[PDB]
């Protein structure tokens, strides 16, 4: 009955119901006027012409290696590019945040409640005639049918980009500090009240948890030594709550920041590496500041590890992910003369677009072995078995699956995929073309254009009927990958804004924070500005094994 | 001890201890370089020369009333100015926030814990030799001696500016939504987790409290009708907790947003006026939006009242306070092409500088009466006695005390003043000249320059000895008032930045929020853009009693 159910306003214009069956579009600052915000203004038309498509830019960012090789070695030229990357993106995010799963109109409740994941697009009204508004049938296609016909993997499809397991598990370990759905409340709720890279997955969300994990001497994190190796402490010794099946022996129940990282040895691998790093830097700091106490050493280390993480995520992780020939740069100063909000609010859609389960292989091969999911889950004996060096070497060698090709979701994890579909419908998500339009992308006109092939398209067309009814989540895993790329345009176009906003949006990147003193001086500052996923492994893993985010 | 105990780093430089007996200053982006960041850079020296003192600017703004009359009628000219007052100020605030009562160095704990009041200047180290660092004696002068010698009022000193009781109580009611010290934790802790004008003093901090106060029909707030007049509901009917002495009759225990507003009829006066306004606007909104439900009407109303509040505080309240001939303007758009952080963190110092108790008279005269403090406190029968119209008329006529003259703190409220002194020492505050320097002011060279007279100066000099040991809080109440002004330069220079930051820092002022649709259309937007203390008291109190913030 909601007259705005039809998503009338185009170009970021706000729909407001003016009477029981009439509406109105607020075209303020949209660049257009007209009942529906579609009549462009003069200056708008000019910017529309000189605007290259995302796929055009991606092409230039990934081609002409010889050229990028030049730009890449011209400090001022290289800064000029990155600054444009960092800004051109950010304007797509609403900050301060707007809607959430319960509010399709701006309200204080929405803006102030930190328990909610924010929303790029308002949910579909509850009194709308169809799930996606007015188009389609009273009900979306069976999620199980969608799951089986185009999502479940028959044969393992490797990633053309070379993404290995150090990459897959890094993304998992990292994204899991801000993606912590509060299942007790609902899918649109989060437990990561920091809404970003606060490294609570190492230190804990609560002060109470943080103090249980702390040694309280030299600012160090409690740990244990097994077979001459440093690993996280046990739950029996720290009292911090972790999620472990009832059959796990107390001496294997490791206690880390994130209560769920004990369920996957790959997550516990990074957990140990970052614990080792925290205390490593603690020694560096005490060395320079013999006058410093335990609290100030611990606090400053955490600030440094946050900076190292932002550094690695932008120069290693995303660097590999993007496939750009342009060398990304983590330099908060590039935004200092720009208009930018040093704040963030984790989006639900970002969380949805990040369910990269197709990444996982059919077996985890560490050294001589080949473990099935059943054997890998909650099994830290495996880690204690081969050791961090073996894990790093083995996972650096194992290729991970492609994400956007289609039909590559491991069957061992199909429940997770079904739920992604279901919960998205539960949170009244808007269609894939609604989100495409929202992120300055051209809506797909057919299922064949979306997939780039004929079979899955046929399958989808028989399930949904309208391409304008197609759902976001599945569409992302089935989208036509970019040339030899792991992702489609929608994945990269939605994820980059949300990503940089939370990476650059961090307080430590603000002017008052970006300076030596904040990190204990030029020695601490340097740790950050020189961080690499390689030096992260080298300094903490025995044998300084070689590591990379791609199958060498 | 610390070696940084003596505040060596000048010009906002950061002191970081570099060894048991050595220190260093991070002069990053300060404009100065040198072991103590005192050596100005070139451009710095040019800017200095071309920067008029706070007292110069003040003078220009409170004079040339003819010029001001012109500018004030040249839309773009006025805009030009106000934008300058908006921006020129804001750069003095650290945002995102930095220190708190427990952290003198930036830490994540400091930046993430919302339970703390932030701090404009780091507290003095606990291992410092003296209370203010290195200067002065092991102990500051007796607070009771300070209290009695220069703070307690012998004869009531009226405010030369004409401030009446509608002003004094307005400031109290308003400032009490973000100044809510959590005494269970300590002075440096707050309960106003919104850190700004979120109008929790009307709606409640918690959703639980908010729902107890809500009618749940037309988005209205519960209320009661007494003698044909609308008043807040009772605690017996809503179950919301309020602070009332044991002898107050249930039928007098009014339930409002702020649990403490039942302790002063002046506070409960504004409480009723703003409750009346919320439902008033609810009627306006239902009129335009028959299709809207209770939740959307209530939520939109609250967004409108927040806007009205920001409008009135800047164009009525501050307008009167400043004494400027320049007409202030509340227009979030003036910052749209500027670099500004749409966020805030209530400062402890702001809270301290706002203890305007000298404002209160010796008796509250409503109509024929003259009530002593003893009779006025927690007495809502008085309100029910004379009514809102009588309170508005009476309080608009009664002059309020001067704040900066010296010796004008009502004796009926001396405990409050003593504590302000104590708690400030408790939170390890820095000296008055430290804060003056921090806010681009020139430190006072003598107690006579601070007070502008000889007696109180002599009294203070005998108590503190060094002007560089002089405490902030007392200094504010004893400072030489500006010509016929209610405040001194330190008061206006510290408060303005903290003030606009939280007023302009509100989300509703952000681009995504500043548009008709957010406020239910052009009708709701208009309510905000044409708000004033006159129309507030005019659409809500019987007879539309004339009202103003100054004695007519
Ligand atoms: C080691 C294999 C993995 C297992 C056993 C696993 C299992 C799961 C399960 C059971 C959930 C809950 C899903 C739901 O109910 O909605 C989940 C959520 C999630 N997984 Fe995985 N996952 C694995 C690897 C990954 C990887 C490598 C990524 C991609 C970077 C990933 C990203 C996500 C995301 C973003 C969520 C939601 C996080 C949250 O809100 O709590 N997962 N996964
Ligand atoms: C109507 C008579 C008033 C009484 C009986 C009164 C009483 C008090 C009391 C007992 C406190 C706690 C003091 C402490 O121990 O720190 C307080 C705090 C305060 N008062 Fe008043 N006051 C009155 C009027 C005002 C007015 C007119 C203002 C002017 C803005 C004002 C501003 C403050 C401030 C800013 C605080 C701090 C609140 C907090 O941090 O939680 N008061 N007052
Ligand atoms: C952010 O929004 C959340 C979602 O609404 C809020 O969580 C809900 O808070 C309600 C009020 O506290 C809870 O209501 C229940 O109502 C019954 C009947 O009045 C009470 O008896 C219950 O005690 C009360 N709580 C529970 C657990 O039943 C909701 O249950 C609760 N959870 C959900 C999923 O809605 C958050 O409170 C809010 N956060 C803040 C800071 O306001
Ligand atoms: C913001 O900072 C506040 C001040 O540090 C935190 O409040 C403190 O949290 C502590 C840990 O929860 C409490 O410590 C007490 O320690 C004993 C010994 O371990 C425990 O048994 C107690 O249960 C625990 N709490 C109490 C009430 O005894 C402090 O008491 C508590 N209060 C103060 C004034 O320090 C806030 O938790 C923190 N906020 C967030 C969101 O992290
Ligand atoms: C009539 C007003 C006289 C003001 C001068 C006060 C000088 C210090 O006088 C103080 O006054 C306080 C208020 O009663 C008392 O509680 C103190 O005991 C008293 O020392
Ligand atoms: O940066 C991340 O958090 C990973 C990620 C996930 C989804 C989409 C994009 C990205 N990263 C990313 C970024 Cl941040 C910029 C440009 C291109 C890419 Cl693919
Ligand atoms: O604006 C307030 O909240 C009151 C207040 C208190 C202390 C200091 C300044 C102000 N207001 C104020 C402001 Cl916000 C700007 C310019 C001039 C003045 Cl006096
Ligand atoms: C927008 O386009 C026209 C009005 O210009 C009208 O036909 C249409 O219904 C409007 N909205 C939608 C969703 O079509
Ligand atoms: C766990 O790992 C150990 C050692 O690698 C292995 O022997 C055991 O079978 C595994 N347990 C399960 C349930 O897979
Ligand atoms: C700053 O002034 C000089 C160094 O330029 C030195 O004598 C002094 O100790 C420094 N610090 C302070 C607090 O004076
Ligand atoms: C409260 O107010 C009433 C009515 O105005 C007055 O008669 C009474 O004396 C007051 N009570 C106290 C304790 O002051």
């Amino acid at each position: 009955a909601n007259p705005c159910c039809s998503n009338p306003c185009q170009n970021r214009g706000e729909c407001m119901s003016t009477g029981f069956d009439q509406y109105k579009c607020d075209c303020t600052r949209t660049g257009f006027y007209g009942e529906n915000c579609t009549t462009p203004e003069f200056l708008t038309r000019i910017k529309l012409l000189l605007k290259p498509t995302p796929n055009t830019v991606h092409y230039i960012l990934t081609h002409f290696k010889g050229v990028w090789n030049i730009v890449n070695n011209i400090p001022f030229l290289r800064s000029l590019i990155m600054k444009y990357v960092l800004t051109s993106r950010s304007y797509l995010i609403d900050s301060p945040p707007t809607y959430n799963v319960h509010y399709g109109y701006k309200s204080w409740e929405a803006f102030s409640n930190l328990s909610y994941y924010t929303r790029a697009l308002p949910p579909v009204a509850d009194d709308c005639p169809t799930p996606m508004g007015v188009k389609g049938n009273k009900e979306l296609p069976d999620s199980k049918e969608v799951l089986e016909k185009v999502l479940l993997r028959r044969e393992f499809i490797p990633d053309p980009q070379g993404s290995n397991m150090m990459f897959a598990f890094f993304a998992q370990h990292f994204t899991h500090q801000f993606f912590k759905t509060d299942h007790k409340r609902g899918p649109g709720f989060t437990r990561g009240l920091g809404h970003g890279v606060d490294l609570n997955h190492i230190y804990g969300e609560t002060l109470d948890r943080q103090h249980k994990l702390r040694l309280f001497k030299d600012g160090k994190l409690k740990y244990q030594v097994i077979g001459g190796e440093v690993y996280p402490p046990t739950v029996k010794d720290t009292q911090v709550e972790m999620i472990y099946p009832p059959h796990i022996p107390e001496n294997l129940q490791f206690a880390v920041g994130q209560e769920v990282f004990g369920l996957v040895p790959g997550l516990m691998m990074y957990a140990t590496i970052w614990l080792r790093e925290h205390n490593r830097v603690c020694d560096i700091l005490k060395q320079e500041h013999p006058e410093w106490g335990d609290e100030q050493l611990f606090q400053t280390s955490r600030l440094i590890l946050i900076g190292e993480t932002i550094k690695i995520v932008i120069e290693d992780y995303v660097q590999h992910l993007s496939g750009y020939h342009f060398k990304l740069k983590f330099d908060p100063e590039l935004l200092f003369n720009q208009q930018f909000q040093y704040q963030n609010r984790i989006a639900s859609e970002f969380n949805t677009l990040y369910h990269w389960h197709p990444l996982l292989p059919d077996t985890f091969n560490i050294e001589d072995q080949e473990y099935s999911f059943k054997q890998f889950l909650y099994n830290n004996s495996i880690l204690l078995e081969h050791g961090l060096t073996q894990f790093v070497e083995s996972f650096t060698r194992q290729i991970a699956g492609r994400v956007a090709g289609g039909r590559n979701v491991p069957i061992a994890v199909q429940a997770v995929a079904k739920a992604s579909i279901d919960q998205s419908r539960e949170m009244k998500y808007q269609s894939l073309n609604e989100y495409r339009k929202r992120f300055s992308l051209k809506p797909y006109t057919s299922f064949e254009e979306l997939t780039g092939e004929k079979e899955m398209a046929a399958e989808l067309k028989a399930l949904y009927s309208d391409i304008d009814v197609m759902e976001l989540y599945p569409a992302l895993l089935v989208e036509k990958p970019r040339p030899d790329a792991i992702f489609g345009e929608t994945m990269v176009e939605l994820g980059a804004p949300f990503s940089l906003k939370g990476l650059m949006g961090n307080p430590i990147c603000s002017p008052q924070y970006w300076k030596p003193s904040t990190f204990g001086g030029e020695v601490g500052f340097k740790i950050i500005n020189t961080a690499s996923i390689q030096s992260l492994i080298c300094n903490n893993v025995k044998g300084c094994p070689f590591t990379s985010f791609n199958v060498q």
